[PDB]
């Protein structure tokens, strides 16, 4: 039997953007969801670019996407911080992605006071940035992380990524720090607060075991992974696909005209 999902969650981060096949097959998927009045949204451990920089992104592709169809682990961690306490400051490292989040949640940027710290990718870090969040935690602050990837690849090759500045913090401090992004369920709790959706009834896309299957099965979701070309303890993506054309038959057939 095959469910229906009343909403979804398309990641962002892999390969199933590879090339002109690919953006193609994306494209004509996200058109279907739209086509038939399913609602989604963008998924993204990068807590750096804007909505609105992601999506232009893919309108350039005419891949259909508002701004607030984009949903980032920026924009988690800011609703997170929020639902802790309404008015909290925060000491923020990170670009522009990540202090977006923060001024739109009605939250104020502060210093070694602040009460909390959080950590997002940053190209400009320097000793003192990390020294004003070390402070900040050993004066109180609640210290979180908006995702703990170790590395960037890049053409150059492996390069630092959040999850490694951020244990400057951690090991200075001795404080673990909470992790908003994949493969944690942080990240896709928030987004089905913006969709509107149940756990039960939304379906994350994937292609990426480790982080975007992951990150569903610890909220507890159904998801989708797409080979885009396992351990017997290892818990199974609900469905799998070779090309997200693949999966249009199953929407067209659950959500009619």
């Amino acid at each position: 039997s095959l469910k229906t999902y009343k909403g979804y969650l398309i990641d962002l981060d892999g390969t199933m953007y590879n090339g002109t096949e690919k953006i193609e097959e994306a494209c004509e998927f996200v058109r279907t969801l739209k086509d038939r009045g399913v609602p989604y949204l963008f998924v993204t451990n990068n807590s750096s670019r804007t909505p609105k920089q992601v999506a232009d992104k893919l309108v350039s592709f005419d891949i259909p996407a508002t701004e607030e169809q984009v949903f980032t682990t920026s924009m988690a961690t800011a609703q997170h911080i929020a639902q802790q306490k309404k008015d909290a400051s925060v000491y923020v490292i990170g670009e522009e992605g990540i202090r977006q989040a923060i001024e739109e949640n009605g939250l104020t940027f502060g210093g070694e006071n602040a009460d909390f710290v959080v950590v997002g990718i940053d190209r400009s870090i320097t000793y003192e940035k990390f020294a004003v969040g070390c402070l900040a935690i050993r004066n109180g602050a609640r210290f979180i992380s908006t995702n703990g990837d170790i590395a960037i690849p890049t053409e150059r090759g492996l390069l630092p990524g959040n999850g490694s500045l951020t244990s400057v913090l951690t090991v200075s401090t001795g404080v673990q720090p909470v992790f908003i992004g994949k493969p944690e369920s942080i990240i896709m709790e928030q987004a089905m607060r913006v969709l509107g959706t149940d756990v039960s009834e939304t379906l994350m896309v994937g292609d990426n075991y480790a982080t975007d299957i992951m990150a569903g099965i610890n909220a507890g979701m159904d998801t989708l992974l797409v080979h885009t070309g396992m351990t017997d303890d290892m818990e199974k993506p609900t469905h799998a696909i070779d090309s997200l054309t693949e999966w249009i038959p199953y929407i067209e057939g659950h959500h009619h005209h």
